[PDB]
């Protein structure tokens, strides 16, 4: 079959992203995969569902956890669109996600390598690996959302 | 002036109503933990952890109890709520606090393994955040016993 590495998830977590943007949302998406599969898709839906706690990740998790039935998602990896704030990383380790790939970094929200490096606090019984993989479109995506917040803004 | 007031209950009383949550969550099988979302004296939302019930390791009462008020009164924003907890927030739900704009949160024991306010982070005291949500730990021996009741029946089986 043909290469689906970091590059690739990334990139359907893009266009779970681009919905997001598409809808009015902060435009940041993410899946979990397990095993190369794909177990669920999400994008930030705070606007949507008028919660300010259903970010992508966190509606990715519910919906794994769902599937898989099950309460934790070993061996899982989460892929999200921009780094996770600092709720959503916590989220990481609670559900006890293997790894987070990510294409943007949070200097104001980040729990992973910004704000908090949550996922590396040593009193942490599971331990979340991760890893920073840029990717220009993921940056450019958030841009653009901050000049459409500007122009809609009097 | 035209119609009957009152001062609103006390922190100890909301508490109290919260340990009635994190009661309800022992005798379903999950962490003890309850929590309120209070707004003007007024009891918007309740709510305990349930993660085992959900199979959803983010259903802590916290999160439960903020989704609900976000639902009751119509915003993501919970400007001039304060939410009671029996337990000191965890790191996720430190930050959720932030996120919904919480006005504060009262806390009746501390968790000095995923505490989020106090204990492992001071998620709420990062002058990163806009906004600044207060805090304030309400001793109340009985929550904490709740939990050292819940974790002893747990090894002892
Ligand atoms: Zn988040
Ligand atoms: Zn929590």
């Amino acid at each position: 079959g043909s290469h689906m590495g970091k590059e690739y998830f990334l990139k359907v977590a893009l266009r779970e992203a681009k919905r997001a943007f598409e809808k009015g949302e902060v435009p940041v998406g993410a899946i979990i995969v397990k095993e190369g599969e794909i177990i669920s898709k999400a994008h930030n839906s705070v606007e949507e569902l008028k919660d300010p706690t259903a970010h992508a990740e966190m509606l990715a998790i519910k919906e794994a956890c769902r599937r898989l039935n099950t309460k934790y998602l070993e061996g899982c990896e989460l892929y999200v669109t921009l780094e996770p704030c600092i709720m959503c990383s916590y989220a990481l380790v609670l559900s006890r996600i293997e790894k987070v790939i990510f294409s943007a970094l949070d200097k104001k929200h980040g729990g992973v390598v910004s704000v908090f490096n949550i996922l590396d606090e040593p009193t942490l019984n599971h331990r979340v690996k991760w890893e920073y993989y840029p990717l220009e479109e993921a940056s450019e995506l958030l841009s653009e959302f901050f000049k459409k917040l500007r122009n809609n803004i009097i």
